[PDB]
């Protein structure tokens, strides 16, 4: 439903719990991996996670949870990593270069330690139009 988000950092997908849980998983998890990427124009798309509902939005310890509120931090800046792979940086920490970035046993590992080169942060999105 809308869009699917992978990770190249070996072969995951991006989760979202309905409980403002965001993580990672090793399978092909759109049961709750539904997304989608609504643009205020300048890249920073607010990620409505069509399947809860939920906009897909970072804290300041760069963990990010299910938000009933779109705003700075759900913004989330297409910074197309030069290469195929395409990541969000969290709009508010853009010079901090807070990337979006998923830990090996399926985890939102992000903050201060998400940025490039790191397959952590290579995310290829799969989008699904299927609405």
């Amino acid at each position: 439903a809308a869009a699917l988000l992978y990770c190249s950092n070996g072969g995951h997908f991006l989760r979202i719990l309905p409980d403002g849980t965001v993580d990672g998983t090793r399978d092909r998890s759109d049961q709750h991996i539904q997304l989608q990427l609504s643009a205020e124009s300048v890249g920073e798309v607010y990620i409505k996670s069509t399947e809860t509902g939920q906009y897909l939005a970072m804290d300041t310890d760069g963990l990010l949870y299910g938000s009933q509120t779109p705003n700075e931090e759900c913004l989330f800046l297409e910074r197309l990593e030069e290469n195929h792979y395409n990541t969000y940086i969290s709009k508010k920490h853009a010079e901090k270069n807070w990337f979006v970035g998923l830990k090996k046993n399926g985890s939102c590992k992000r903050g201060p330690r998400t940025h490039y080169g790191q397959k952590a942060i290579l995310f290829l999105p799969l989008p699904v139009s299927s609405d």
